[PDB]
């Protein structure tokens, strides 16, 4: 039924909000910052 190329709704913004916290968290940035200092500095 899809048409793989529809424009997207508002409900489907919540979908791409899902998959970025899962991929960074609430406290990414403390610990990408971390593991780039004790890698590199």
């Amino acid at each position: 039924f899809e048409d793989e190329s529809a424009p997207i709704t508002a409900e489907d913004s919540w979908a791409v909000i899902s998959a970025f916290f899962r991929e960074k968290g609430l406290v990414s940035q403390q610990l990408d910052s971390f593991n780039q200092f004790v890698d590199y500095t």
